């Protein structure tokens, strides 16, 4: 609900997402930033300094609305790259590149006792995808995207890094095929499959990818104890077969 | 200046370097930033190039402003060491070859990236080369701040600059990192300046015999005429690597 508008000195350029997120020209510096705005306290994002995690510049309050100024990743999210190219799935080597980059960001955040809690294709941005300056970034540190949420997180149990691993594996499944491991119009059904349904064989969707079956079986395990120890271990197990 | 003082909401913690640069607690976010402050040209200080640059080896600028007539730049604080402190306290006679190729390659990339976008650093030196978590897997080489020891002759003369000026500085920096001292060392800055302008670039082999093979590399990168240097900073970084 703002275009060509001025907000805390920022000039609104485009809507980027929804907590509504605008592409905005900075009041003092000649560059474009991502401005997240509230209508009616994630300091952790400022705590993180990683080449694959979107940086926060500043936070504030303008006319009762809380705002976060952060880096703008000038490219696409993996959702759009999936729908406009690769509707049936991304090439294996490009997925290992993206998942490794995000695995590192998450492992870094985990070592500092911070969980992302919402890893999904829409939070994986790639600046200049077809350029040498190509850069993979992780952003955004009731029925939301239950498509990638780990069962223990849905149940509201005590979390660790292996919750984000599940989400990353669910994300990777989506990127390689053209759909998440559990697809249904009814969120309640998706939630129930996360909790109770055996994780599906990726080979049953894309025959060429059968070798990865035990990899997704492991990373999408119901019990966190049965997954990989770190996200890069999962990313490496992908690489080994792609 | 005063440690524990408030400047534009930032709490000053210590001076990091010198444009004096302080480690400062951010007014609103719970983290430490590098705050660069000016005393008394304003247009020049508004080289808004640094905000234009977004590279994994270039220190990020968050914001710029004016507090009681003093211009300030809020930028990332690289929690680790500069290469100066690494030389003084760990490797007084020079750093290991492989570690220097790592650092110079990382900085060469940052500079080559900035050059392709028509932007020059203009002050490459050991104190602007930071390494966060040096001894950790999270190790990260950063070039910050986008003394005549490293300045190229054309830059000292105030002539038209190109990327090859920063190359000279990077090569002079690499010489220092490898040997313990810059290519031209003298208490009198005027003498250092004169050697930059007129003196044949020294043989790195004449300081550290093991490094004789790099002689033509530094001869080339420290050339008087920019046209006689490498085309890109990574070409210089690669020529180092080949012989280390
Ligand atoms: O591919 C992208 C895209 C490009 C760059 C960024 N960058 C960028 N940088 C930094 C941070 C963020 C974000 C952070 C954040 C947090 C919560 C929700 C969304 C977001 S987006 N994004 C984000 C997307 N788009 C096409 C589809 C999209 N949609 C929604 C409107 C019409 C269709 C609009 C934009
Ligand atoms: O090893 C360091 C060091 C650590 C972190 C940073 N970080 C950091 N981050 C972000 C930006 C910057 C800089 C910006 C900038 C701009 C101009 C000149 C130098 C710099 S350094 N630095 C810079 C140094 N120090 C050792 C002692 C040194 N003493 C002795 C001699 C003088 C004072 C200063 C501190």
């Amino acid at each position: 609900l703002a275009e060509g508008s001025t907000f805390a000195g920022f000039t609104i350029v485009r809507q980027l997402g929804s907590g509504e997120v605008y592409l905005a020209r900075h009041p003092r510096l000649p560059r474009q930033d991502a401005l997240k705005v509230l209508r009616a306290e994630a300091d952790a994002a400022a705590s993180l300094w990683h080449p694959h995690i979107v940086a926060v510049h500043d936070r504030g309050e303008f006319d009762g609305q809380l705002w976060i100024d952060m880096d703008f990743v000038d490219g696409t999210d993996t959702v759009s790259l999936l729908r406009d190219r690769y509707p049936n799935g991304m090439p294996g080597p490009e997925v290992t590149e993206i998942i490794t980059a995000v695995a590192e960001a998450l492992d870094y955040a985990h070592e500092r006792r911070l969980l992302h809690r919402d890893v999904k294709p829409a939070n994986i941005l790639i600046a200049n995808p077809d350029s040498p300056d190509r850069r993979i970034m992780l952003a955004d540190f009731t029925v939301g995207t239950v498509s990638y949420a780990a069962p223990e997180q849905l149940m509201g149990n005590e979390l660790d890094g292996r919750a984000d691993q599940y989400a990353l594996a669910a994300t990777a499944f989506h990127l390689l095929t053209g759909s998440p491991p559990f697809q249904h119009a009814n969120p309640a059904v998706v939630i129930s499959q996360h909790l109770s349904a055996s994780p599906p064989a990726i080979g049953d969707r894309v025959p060429e990818l059968t070798p990865l079956d035990p990899v997704f079986a492991k990373a999408l395990a119901k019990q966190p104890k049965d997954r990989y120890q770190r996200c890069v271990d999962f990313a490496r197990a992908l690489g080994h077969r792609l």
